[PDB]
C-alpha cells in the first residue's frame, strides 16, 4: 500500500508495457485500469481498425480476381465481421488480463487520481510508490459546436452492430481517411470534410496528393478547407453545415475524427503539483520524467507521436532506467516509423519535404517515382504507387522516406532500421534490388526532381 | 563494325543494364539477341511468374473472404491471355528503348571468332569492350523417358492448366510452380533429392514451407532421385532410383537448376576460360582472362537473379566508360524472394551458412505467429522470423522470413545489414504496429548463443 516500486496508472499500452518490465525486473508493481487492459490499442483503436482494413483489403481482392481469371462473385456481412473481429479483441485482453496475474502485478480495478506528490487514491483506497508513471492515454474530441452529439466518433465506430449507409467523415488525419477506406470497400458512400487544403496535413504533400487520387477513385467525396458549424437532423440523416453556410445533408452516420484530448482533467495533478498543459498534455524531459521526482508520463498524454509502440519503447525503456540500472536509456523520438491503414495504405519514417526544409536548409535533394504495381496489372484502373525519399547535405542522408501504395504496411520497418544508422542516398543505391516488386523503386531512385536551391 | 565501343552478347537483363548505362555515357554500343530483349526474366522468368502469383494470391484472398464477412465465388486462359499482354508490352518498350538510345541492335546467335570479334549470321564485329550476358537455360536430365517431362519455359507456353502435376526440384523454381498450381486447385506432388525443401535456405524457413505446402495439401517426397519417366494410363509415372513409382500426371515439371548458355559461343576461339559446368570465371570487376571481355549475369555462377545482372551490368559500364575504375558489385548481402505461398525472403547468411564462414559465434533470434492476416480464418499459414547474428556486438548476419507480407518486407532490412546493422540497431528502432514487420526488431531472448 506504500511498499511498491512502481505503480502504472493506466493498462494500455505504455502502462502495460512498463508494468510489464518492472515486474520482469522482480520489482513491486500496481497496474491501475478503470475500464480493459490493452487501452485504446486492443479495444477500440489498431486492432479492430486493423482486422476491418483485411476484410476491406479481402473485398478489394475479391473485386479484382476477375481481371486476373479468378472466379469471385464479389457483400460485407457486417454483423460477421464485428463477431470475429470482438472474438479475436477479446482474446487478446484475456491474454493481458492473464500475464497482468501471471507476473504477480497488483491489478487495481478503478479510476485513479495523485492525492500528493507519492499517492494515488482510487475509489477511496490509498496507494503510494516510489516511482508512479501516468500512462492514462486519450479520447476522441467531439467540438463544442451545436448538434455535435448527432454525431459519433470511432469509439462509436467500433460500436456499429450494422453498417451505415451514407457516412460523412469530419477530419482527415490518420483515423478520418482510414475509416473512410474501410466504409467505402464496403460499398458505404462516404464523404470527408477537412479543414485543411489537402488529406493527411501532417503528411508528405506527394502522399497527400496520391491518396486524394486513390481516394477519387473509390468514389469517396472529399470537401477541403471545409470547417463543420453545426449538425442538424433532416429527414432520413443528419447534414453538416459549414462556416459558409454549405450543407451537406442526408448522412446516416457522422464520425467526428477529428484529435485526441488526453485523460489528464482530474486525475489529481493539481493536489501533486505536476505541471500539465492547457490541452491537458504532461510536458516531460527526454527521460519521461514530470517536474515531480519520482512522477513520471508516457505514451499519449506526453504529446509525443501518438502510436502504441512509442508508448511501449517509451515504457520499457523508463523500467530499464528507473529499475535495472540503465542510468542514460531513454527512447529516440527521431525517426519514428509509421503506417497509415488507408486502401492502399501508405507509410513514412522521417521528414517529409516542408518539415525537412523547416528543420534544415534548402540542403535537400528530393527523389520521387510513381507507379502502378505488378498487383494491378491484369486490372483496369488499379491506383499508382507514389514514393519520396528525402536526402539532406552533400553526402545525401536520407532524412525522410515516404509511400503508398500496395505492400506500403510492410516495406518501411527496415528502412526505418537503416535511417536510425544515417543511411545515405549511397546506402540505398549500393543495396541490390528484389525483383520483381515494389520495394526495389526505393534502391533504384535515379534522377532527382529537386536540388538544393 | 569495329568502332564500337561495347558489343553486349545477350539483350536479357544484364546486356540491356550495360548497353543502356554505356550508351547513356555517349558510348557506340551493339547488342546482340538471338530471340527477345528482356532476356528470361520479363519472357519466361519473374514477370510471368509474378503476374500468375498474383493470382494465386488474389484465389486465396477470396478463399479466405467469407471469414471476415466478405462474399466470395480459376480461367487459365484468360490468366495466360492477361499475362502475355502484360509481358507483351515491357517486350515492346525495351524493343523501342533500345532504339531510342541510339544501339545497334544486331539478331542472331553471336559466337567469338577471336579475342575481340564475334561473328553474327556471317557478318563479323568488334569492339573495344565485349560483354558476355547470354544467360541460361533449364536443365532437362540426360534419363529415360526424361522428354516426357517439360520444364519452366514449357510452363509458361502451357495454355491450359494441368490436372495432376509432379514437380521434380525443390529450388525456388519448383516451389513457385508448386504454390500457384495448388492455389489454382491442380492436384500437385513434389519430389526433391535432399531432405528438405530449398536447402539452400535457412531449415526454419524450409520447415515452414513444408508446413505451410503440406497444409495447402501438396504431396512431397524428400530424399527421392528419379531414374526415369515412364508413359502410364491417363499420365505419366516418376520411378525413383529405389523402384518407387508415382501416379498419372497431366505434366511432370523439371525444375533440377538451369545450365549456361555458353556451348556454341565461341568461348575457346577467343580464349576465353569457362568451367566445365559452362560457367565463365571472373574477378570483382567481371573480367575475364582475356582482356576488353566479361562476362556477368547467370553464366558467372553468382546470384542468379535479375538485379544481380542490372547492377553488375550498370557498375561494369560506370567502370568501362565513366572512369569510375574501382567500380563493382558487392556480391554479400543479396536480398532475395521466393515466391511461395506465402512467400518468403532472405538476406544474408542463414544458420548453417553463418556457422561454416564464421563458426561458433552466433546468437540466433527465432519467431513464429499467426499474422493478423489471418485474424478471422481457420487455419492461417504461420509466419516464421529468424535473426542470425554474430559476435559480442550481435552484428546481424542473415534475415529469414515466410510469411504473408514477406515479398515486400527485406529490402529496408537489406540496406541496414549492407551497413553492418547490429541487433542494437535493430532493437533501437521503433516499431510499426500493427503488421508482421515489427516482429523482426522486437526479438527477445536468443534461442542459441554460442556453445
Ligand atoms: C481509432 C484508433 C486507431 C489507432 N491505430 C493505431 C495503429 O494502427 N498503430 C499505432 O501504433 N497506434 C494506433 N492508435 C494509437 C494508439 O492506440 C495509442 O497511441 C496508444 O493506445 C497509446 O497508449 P497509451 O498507454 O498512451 O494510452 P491507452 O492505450 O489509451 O491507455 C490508457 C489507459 O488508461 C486508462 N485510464 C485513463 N485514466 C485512468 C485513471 N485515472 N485511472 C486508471 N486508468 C485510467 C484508460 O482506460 C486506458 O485503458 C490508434 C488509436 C485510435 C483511437
Ligand atoms: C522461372 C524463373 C523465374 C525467375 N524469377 C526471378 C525473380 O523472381 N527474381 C529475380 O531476380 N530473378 C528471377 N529469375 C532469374 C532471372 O530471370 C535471371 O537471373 C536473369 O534473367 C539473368 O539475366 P542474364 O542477363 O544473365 O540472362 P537472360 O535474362 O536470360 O538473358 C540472356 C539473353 O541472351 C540471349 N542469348 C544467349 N546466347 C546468345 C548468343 N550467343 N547470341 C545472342 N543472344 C544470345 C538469350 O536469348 C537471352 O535473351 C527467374 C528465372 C526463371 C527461369
Ligand atoms: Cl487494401
Ligand atoms: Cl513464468
Ligand atoms: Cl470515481
Ligand atoms: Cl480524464
Ligand atoms: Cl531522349
Ligand atoms: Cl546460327
Ligand atoms: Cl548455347
Ligand atoms: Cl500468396
Ligand atoms: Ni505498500
Ligand atoms: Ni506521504
Ligand atoms: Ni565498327
Ligand atoms: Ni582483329
Amino acid at each position: 500500500t506504500q511498499h511498491f516500486d512502481l505503480i502504472a496508472i493506466g493498462g494500455g499500452s505504455g502502462g502495460l508495457a512498463v508494468a510489464e518490465k518492472a515486474a520482469a525486473f522482480g520489482k513491486r508493481v500496481a497496474l491501475i485500469e478503470s475500464k480493459a487492459l490493452g487501452g485504446t490499442c486492443v479495444n477500440v483503436g489498431c486492432v479492430p481498425k486493423k482486422v476491418m482494413w483485411y476484410a476491406s483489403h479481402l473485398a478489394e481482392a475479391v473485386r479484382d480476381a476477375p481481371g486476373f481469371g479468378v472466379q469471385a462473385s464479389g457483400t460485407l456481412d457486417w454483423p460477421r465481421l464485428v463477431a470475429g473481429r470482438d472474438r479475436y479483441i477479446g482474446a487478446i485482453n484475456s491474454f493481458w488480463d492473464g500475464y497482468v496475474e501471471r507476473l504477480g502485478i497488483t491489478r487495481v480495478d478503478g479510476h485513479a487520481r495523485f492525492v500528493d506528490a507519492h499517492t494515488i487514491e482510487v475509489e477511496g483506497q490509498r496507494l503510494s510508490a516510489d516511482h508512479i508513471v501516468i500512462a492514462t492515454g486519450g479520447r476522441p474530441i467531439v467540438p463544442r459546436l451545436p448538434g455535435a452529439e448527432l454525431g459519433i466518433t470511432s469509439d462509436g465506430f467500433f460500436a456499429l452492430q450494422q453498417q451505415p449507409k451514407r457516412v460523412a467523415i469530419i477530419g482527415a488525419g490518420y483515423i478520418g481517411i482510414e475509416l473512410a477506406g474501410l466504409l467505402r470497400s464496403f460499398g458505404s458512400e462516404v464523404t470527408v470534410v477537412a479543414l485543411e487544403d489537402r488529406l493527411l496535413f501532417q503528411f508528405d504533400p506527394l502522399l497527400s496528393a496520391t491518396l486524394a487520387e486513390n481516394m477519387h477513385a473509390q468514389g469517396i467525396e472529399t470537401h477541403l478547407e471545409f470547417a463543420v458549424a453545426a449538425l442538424e437532423r433532416d429527414a432520413q440523416g443528419t447534414t453538416l453545415v459549414a462556416q459558409d453556410g454549405t450543407r451537406l445533408e442526408g448522412f446516416d452516420s457522422v464520425i467526428w475524427a477529428v484529435g485526441r484530448a488526453p485523460n489528464t482533467r482530474d486525475l489529481g495533478l493539481e493536489a501533486a503539483g505536476i505541471e500539465v498543459q492547457s490541452n491537458g498534455m504532461v510536458p516531460t524531459d527526454a527521460y519521461q520524467n514530470t517536474n515531480v521526482p519520482g512522477v513520471y508520463a508516457l505514451g499519449d498524454i506526453t504529446g509525443r507521436d501518438q502510436l502504441t509502440p512509442v508508448a511501449i519503447a517509451a515504457g520499457r525503456r523508463l523500467a530499464e532506467r528507473l529499475f535495472d540500472g540503465q542510468s542514460e536509456r531513454k527512447l529516440d523520438y527521431d525517426n519514428i516509423p509509421t503506417v497509415v491503414f488507408a486502401h492502399p495504405p501508405l507509410s513514412k519514417v522521417g521528414l517529409s519535404e516542408p518539415e525537412a526544409r523547416e528543420r534544415l536548409g534548402d540542403v535537400l535533394t528530393v527523389y520521387e517515382t510513381s507507379f502502378t504495381p505488378m498487383r494491378y496489372a491484369l486490372n483496369e484502373h488499379g491506383p499508382k504507387t507514389a514514393m519520396k525519399l528525402v536526402c539532406a547535405g552533400p553526402e545525401q542522408r536520407v532524412v525522410g522516406v515516404h509511400v503508398i501504395g500496395d505492400g506500403a504496411d510492410e516495406m518501411l520497418q527496415g528502412f526505418a532500421v537503416a535511417v536510425k544508422m544515417g543511411a545515405t542516398k549511397a546506402d540505398f543505391d549500393n543495396t541490390v534490388a528484389i525483383h520483381p516488386g515494389s520495394a526495389e523503386e526505393l534502391v533504384t531512385l535515379k534522377e532527382p526532381v529537386r536540388r538544393p536551391g
